[PDB]
């Protein structure tokens, strides 16, 4: 039928399911890989609104991970 | 209906229902009110581990907001 994961468990930037959740200073959640490229590129601004960024953080997701684990169990499936 | 919400949404510190979570540099989520008291007290150690904190990070809630709204809708219950 139809089975789509909530946007909460998907990377907003790539709109794709991935196992690497990280959070920005603003509290936004994005894929770590994308951010590494973003920082590596030398970009010090938020891609979402093109606003300037004076601080970055490598804080990993916590509750998101726990929630996704429960989500998979409910469906009785494993992450791709 | 379910009168008990998942511990993920519940504040770990007081195990009480609230809507104002923030993150810590250690990837821990605590209620905003509690951390404010901590700062006011001039404490420099993590309450749970009683270990010194060389630094701290303040990040407002994020994906929790979306989940909270959806959760209430699923149960058809108003959020206190």
């Amino acid at each position: 039928g139809a089975m789509i994961i909530p946007d909460e468990f998907r990377c907003p930037i790539d709109l794709e399911l991935m196992q690497d959740p990280v959070i920005v200073s603003s509290g936004q959640t994005y894929e770590r890989s994308c951010i590494q490229k973003w920082l590596d590129s030398g970009h010090k601004t938020c891609p979402k609104t093109q606003q300037p960024l004076s601080h970055t953080s490598l804080t990993p997701n916590f509750v998101l991970k726990s929630l996704i684990s429960q989500w998979c169990e409910a469906n009785g499936i494993e992450l791709p």
